């Protein structure tokens, strides 16, 4: 499938978390580091989305609405995929892999465990990079924003991305005629974990103890 191959080459380069070596470890350092990483990823995600067929033709508003509703799912799918060959560890970046203890002192035990639940299921399904990038695009198009202007156009985008997944699976996984649907059935857990993550960091935002940059702040306040 061409769309899949296109998404593959449009995949952005890895990013480093770069936790400050002079700062003492604490929940504030972890959260600050993670949100800092996320801010930089959002910049790249925005650029990445321009490569998705038909995305740049939507109105700026609709493009923004889709992103404001899907940003967390995209960010989470990323750490999920990066962590597939690991055990009980989340690879936020090559230089930032969180084990159970780290999640604990960062107050992210329940959230990271949900992310690990996502990882568990994808490991069992043997999620391929081709499927990961297509799911990321589908997640963006199917984000369910409450403010979409051109419903049909967004539906059209969802349809083209779904067709790519179906096409890919029909030609690459003939042994399982229902693999495309299984992939789609993983989206609910992604959506569920993201809704909680957004609520969690929104609260962290209110507490005011963790500095956050412009873009991250913009998505979170959406
Ligand atoms: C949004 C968040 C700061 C993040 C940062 C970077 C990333 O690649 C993916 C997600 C995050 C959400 C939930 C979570 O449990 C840990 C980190
Ligand atoms: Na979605």
């Amino acid at each position: 499938n061409k769309i899949v191959s296109h998404l593959l080459v449009a995949e952005p380069e890895k990013i480093y978390a770069m936790p400050d070596p002079t700062v003492p470890d604490s929940d504030i350092k972890a959260l600050t580091t993670l949100c800092d990483l996320a801010d930089r990823e959002l910049v790249v995600i925005i650029g990445w989305a321009k490569h998705i067929p038909g995305f740049s033709t939507l109105s700026l508003a609709d493009q923004m609405s889709l992103l404001q509703s899907a940003w967390m799912e995209i960010l989470i799918l990323g750490v999920v995929y990066r962590s597939l060959s690991f055990e009980d560890e989340l690879v936020y970046a090559d230089d930032y892999i969180m084990d159970e203890d780290q999640s604990k002192l960062a107050g992210l035990l329940d959230l990271n465990n949900a992310i690990l639940q996502l990882v568990k299921k994808y490991k069992s399904m043997k999620l391929e990079k081709e499927e990961f990038v297509t799911l990321k695009a589908i997640a963006l198009a199917n984000s369910d924003s409450m403010h979409i202007e051109d419903v049909e156009a967004v539906q059209k985008l969802q349809d083209v991305l779904h067709e790519a997944l179906q096409d890919y699976e029909a030609g690459q996984h003939m042994e399982d005629p229902r693999r495309a649907g299984k992939m789609l059935m993983t989206l609910p857990l992604l959506r569920q974990t993201s809704t909680k993550a957004v609520q969690h960091f929104y609260n962290i935002k209110l507490e005011g103890k963790v500095p956050m940059h412009k873009l991250f702040l913009e998505m979170l306040e959406a």
